């Protein structure tokens, strides 16, 4: 009925507090791990628990990632603490929803999902992974099931660190890390030597998906997923395949125009955002700043925008100059006039 554990606070130094909760129910069994939610029986607030298995050899690379983070579109780890064979709870801040569930209404209503949520969505996202990239953190694994939604203020939250690395160059990395249908093609190719720009490609993958109504590369299997990117793209010049595996050494499909891939709605901008985003050479991607600063979330810019259900914008111009530090002259663009 009611729990009480001894739990450290995510932020500050380990100061571990007595903590209770109750109305613990599982939400979630996946590969993930366990995931409860429960009510914090000082304030009421409602949390998400997550469990995972935790051998003590090595530090849990999560929970120090977790740590480390501070941004209103990530969850915050309120506290963790140890239980049971030992297993680690983070207790987290609880979202209620998913744009996994919030676009399946929409497809299965046969409807879109309108272009001021793809818009407020994605510059959340973006912003997002602007702060952990600054800090070398690469998520490698954004997909639609990890970016949680409140409907109500469209404040989105992107969670699941647990296959998050700091990618540092010259220390190789697995090739096989995303969920399919994101999955960068340099990855696909087997580098070992990618950068953060393959959050940036599962990015520009959500983007295409919420415009379309369904996955953008819904690859058959691991080698199927490449020829479904070909269809779009066209075959990557041998320039390209270098740029993505130098070590891939030695088939031709055209590349289908980008204005044709959507449908005959769709936003100009939105498409050329897609292009900048969805590119073979990764260097060429655009960064998560400068995705922020596309034309396309002009609109979030704008003193007058509301949402759909009367109520205001979220905070999307409140950045830190850690959030900055990447392109400082981006601010005047990011930050306008009303809200300096
Ligand atoms: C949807 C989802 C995404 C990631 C994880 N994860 O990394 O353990 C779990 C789940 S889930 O247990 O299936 N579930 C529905 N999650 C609900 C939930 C609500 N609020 C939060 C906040 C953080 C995490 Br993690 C999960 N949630
Ligand atoms: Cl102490």
């Amino acid at each position: 009925k009611v729990t009480t554990v001894v739990a450290t606070p995510g932020q500050g130094p380990d100061r571990p507090q007595e903590v209770s909760y109750t109305d613990t129910k599982v939400i979630g069994n996946g590969s993930f791990g366990v995931v409860y939610q429960a009510k914090l029986c000082d304030s009421g607030e409602l949390v998400a628990i997550k469990k995972v298995l935790q051998d003590k050899r090595f530090k849990n690379r999560e929970l120090q990632i977790m740590r480390k983070l501070d941004h209103c579109n990530i969850v915050r780890l309120r506290y963790f603490f140890y239980s049971s064979e030992v297993y680690l709870n983070l207790v987290l801040d609880y979202v209620p929803e998913t744009v996994y569930r919030v676009a399946r209404h929409y497809s299965r209503a046969k409807q879109t999902l309108p272009v001021i949520y793809v818009k407020l969505y994605m510059y959340q996202l973006f912003r997002s992974l602007a702060y952990i990239h600054s800090f070398g953190i690469c998520h490698r694994d954004i997909k639609p099931q990890n970016l949680l939604l409140d409907p109500d203020t469209a404040v989105l939250k992107l969670c699941d660190f647990g296959s998050a690395k700091q990618l540092v160059r010259g220390e190789p990395n697995v090739s096989y890390i995303c969920s399919r249908y994101y999955r960068a093609p340099e990855l696909i190719f087997g580098a070992t030597d990618y950068t953060s720009s393959i959050d940036v490609w599962s990015a520009g993958c959500v983007l295409a998906e919420l415009l379309l109504g369904q996955p953008i590369f819904p690859g058959d299997s691991g080698v199927d997923q490449l020829v479904e990117i070909i269809k779009v793209l066209g075959t990557p010049t041998r320039e390209q395949i270098r740029e993505m595996n130098p070590n891939y050494t030695e088939p031709q499909i055209k590349a289908h125009p980008w204005t044709k891939v959507f449908r005959p709605r769709t936003p100009p901008e939105a498409i050329a955002l897609c292009s900048r985003l969805l590119e073979y050479t990764p260097t060429a991607r655009l960064t998560p700043l400068e995705a922020c600063a596309h034309s396309f979330f002009d609109e979030l810019r704008d003193p007058n925008v509301k949402l759909p259900n009367g109520r205001d914008t979220p905070a999307l111009f409140n950045f830190t100059t850690q959030e900055l530090s990447s392109n400082p002259p981006l601010a005047t663009i990011l930050i306008p006039p009303h809200a300096r």
